[PDB]
């Protein structure tokens, strides 16, 4: 009977974010479990990881019915495929996945930044400027002689890939507002995303986080 | 017939390897392009992204015919789903990729060590032991020795493969773990994959 469903994570964004937007923008009923609002965060993730059987001892888990399903990226694309905004096409959803691996590039290169305290000058000079440029390529070539007010970076529909492309600067924007100033199709990219019902409803009811 | 198959990459396993290795399994013939092989990898390279339009500018790059491919895992899942060495089911394939994604985690903790010269003791003391630790239970659950159904797939030599490459720098890692050895010892000597490995010219990372 579909079973209950439960995200598992800290009182972040971070890595468990991308899955949150995923069942907004479905419409999907879930609870949203986070360590350290409902008691000490240290002490709810030590008695979860002895009464949950993860693979890897980390979060987020996702568990539907008696599911456990770890690993973030491996569950976007499970819910993805199961609730089709993978990609109408084997080719397609190759497409989705290499640009989705892209913001995995990029990402993890803010975070070294914005959270781990490296230089940020080599972030904001060198690694953002650079593959803002990367995406903004790639919507260019999906763009205008396939979509006009709407923009999707592969195919003519929406994809997780559109959705973590979002979740990416909206996270970086949240440390350097003004970082798509100089990427008009990026920047329309997002504010389209941003106001698709569903996911307006749950940013604008969304808690403010740290990271 | 078909498409010319072509790999681009440094004169490393790295992150072209598992690639490699899937090829080599399905028997697929295709040019293993390497820079600095021939010529001189930094000028071959440069040459490179001014003769293919790479969305990201890094290889592994997989041609196909016309085809440009990027980012290793996105090809790794494209070639497997292509080749049916992919979870058959919904749900194995999802395992199949969870546990590829593990891989990674811990590739990337031997990667600090191997090539950016990390710290070794925390890799060999606490990472290395506890990984080994999740993937021999995860082998017990799922039980020839294969971590998803009852067939190959790209798992089972990511999971080779991230031990064959932590090996060249750490030779008894996996002497604890019997599941793990056993399943890596009869992923080695599937036909296909022995023989291209003893003809695999070796190199550092
Ligand atoms: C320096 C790394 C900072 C991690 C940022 C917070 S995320 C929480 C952390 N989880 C992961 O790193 C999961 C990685 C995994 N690849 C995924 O994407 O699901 C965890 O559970 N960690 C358990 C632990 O550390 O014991
Ligand atoms: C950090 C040095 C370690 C060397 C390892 C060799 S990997 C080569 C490197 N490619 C990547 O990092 C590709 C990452 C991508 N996520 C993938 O998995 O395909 C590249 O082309 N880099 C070109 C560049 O950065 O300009
Ligand atoms: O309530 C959400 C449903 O799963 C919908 O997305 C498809 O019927």
């Amino acid at each position: 009977m579909g079973d209950n469903i439960v995200l598992y994570y800290f009182d972040a964004r971070g890595k468990a974010e991308l899955i949150r937007l995923i069942f907004a923008y479905l419409g999907i009923e879930y609870t949203d479990k986070r360590f350290g609002v409902n008691g000490d965060a240290f002490v709810e993730f030590k008695n979860f990881k002895k009464e949950k059987d993860t693979p890897f001892e980390q979060v987020p888990i996702l568990q539907i019915g008696d599911l456990i399903l770890a690993q973030s990226q491996a569950i976007v694309r499970y819910l993805s495929k199961k609730y089709n905004i993978c990609g109408e096409s084997e080719l397609n959803e190759f497409y989705a996945d290499m640009i989705f691996c892209g913001v995995q590039d990029i990402h993890y290169k803010f975070n070294n930044t914005n959270l781990f305290k490296q230089n940020e000058t080599t972030f904001l000079n060198e690694d953002l400027p650079k593959w803002s440029g990367y995406f903004e390529k790639l919507l260019k070539k999906n763009h205008t002689n396939n979509n006009n007010d709407k923009y999707y970076f592969v195919g003519n529909n929406l994809t997780y890939a559109d959705l973590a492309v979002f979740n990416l600067y909206d996270d970086i924007e949240t440390k350097y507002p003004s970082s798509l100033k100089n990427f008009p199709l990026l920047k329309a990219h997002n504010e389209f995303i941003s106001n698709l019902p569903n996911i307006k409803n749950y940013i604008t009811n969304r808690k403010e986080s740290v990271y």
